């Protein structure tokens, strides 16, 4: 009856250590009720390696044109999809180089229909299936009529460079934002970049080690079988109002503050860098949870939580609005009353 686990971020996040343990949902249930996020590690061991590599995604889907975003300014880049992928692990092939992201490509029904093998593999591999799989007893997603859920309810593939080559840790690959539904975020591929004098795998490990981490996290990082990809900062949903007030104030101390009653959280315009996070804590006593997402880690966030992401290596993440076996009771009404209003 043992479910291997620990807590990280001063007991804010449950770490389920065994993706293979079929009772994970029993412990998750109790922490989730309290609004605690969770991380399930090792999900890449269930997944089909060959579907999720950059090389295979690039080959299979490289013919579809899409916009590339420069993560520093969120302006659409001149780069096309082929040049994006060419630069994923080869810094010399990048447009100082910039941090590009291919966001939500593909996503929603198109992910399901145009990448059906990946979609099938995702379904088979989702952790906490009672809560995250469409057929889960506790997942309402498939059940709620149209009006009550986000219109974009579905899987999303995101791929982006790490910020390391640009040498600019003020860049977020995912800016601070709120989740309208519960979501699970799986890091499915980590690409080590080379070229143009970029810091090596070992130097990037050192860069991870220089962050303010929990003892538990540093220990994980010492394990050469685990591959760290991205740095996350996660906020409790109950702190949303204070964070918004803080960013508005910071916006006013800059220029920026022309428009009245702008919502910097809705705008998705901020990456809250180290200096700002420190200032936020002092001024509002809002704590930052720091996580490192390693390959195979599935980060499970409740509706209302806020987070931002900064890839260090190149990363491919798949997100699912996160469905749910075993509670034909709880989360089979967060899309039984949520497709619907």
């Amino acid at each position: 009856s043992m479910i291997p686990h620990s807590w990280i971020c001063e007991k804010h996040i449950l770490w389920l250590k065994d993706y293979k343990n079929s009772s994970n949902w029993k412990l998750f249930k109790e922490c989730w009720k309290q609004g605690q996020p969770a991380v399930v590690s090792g999900v890449h061991k269930k997944m089909n390696i060959s579907l999720w590599k950059a090389e295979s995604i690039s080959l299979d889907f490289g013919d579809h044109q899409a916009d590339l975003l420069n993560c520093k300014d969120s302006i659409i880049s001149n780069a096309n999809v082929k040049e994006f992928w060419d630069g994923f692990e080869e810094v010399s092939k990048r447009q100082e180089t910039v941090v590009l992201k291919l966001k939500d490509w593909p996503s929603g029904e198109d992910f399901k229909t145009m990448m059906p093998a990946r979609y099938e593999d995702l379904l088979k591999s989702l952790p906490l299936p009672e809560y995250c799989n469409p057929e889960g007893k506790f997942n309402l997603a498939s059940h709620l009529p149209g009006f009550f859920v986000r219109p974009d309810l579905g899987p999303r593939l995101c791929s982006a460079y790490g910020v390391v080559a640009a040498k600019d840790h003020d860049i977020g690959t995912t800016n601070l934002h709120i989740e309208v539904s519960d979501v699970v975020n799986i890091l499915v591929y980590v690409g080590i970049a080379k070229g143009n004098g970029i810091l090596s795998k070992a130097g990037i490990l050192k860069k991870f080690e220089e962050e303010d981490l929990d003892d538990i996290l540093r220990k994980r990082l010492k394990d050469s079988s685990e591959i760290p990809g991205a740095l996350w900062h996660i906020y409790a949903g109950k702190d949303v109002d204070k964070i918004r007030e803080f960013l508005q104030k910071i916006s006013k101390e800059q220029g920026l503050e022309v428009l009245p009653e702008h919502d910097p959280i809705r705008d998705q315009s901020w990456y809250v860098n180290k200096k700002l996070r420190q200032r936020l804590y002092e001024e509002y006593h809002v704590r930052t949870c720091t996580l490192i997402q390693f390959l195979g880690d599935a980060i499970v966030l409740p509706a209302g939580a806020l987070h931002q992401v900064q890839n260090f290596h190149s990363c491919i993440q798949v997100t699912e609005d996160f469905v749910s076996p075993e509670h034909l009771v709880e989360s089979f009404h967060l899309t039984q009353e949520l497709r619907l209003l």
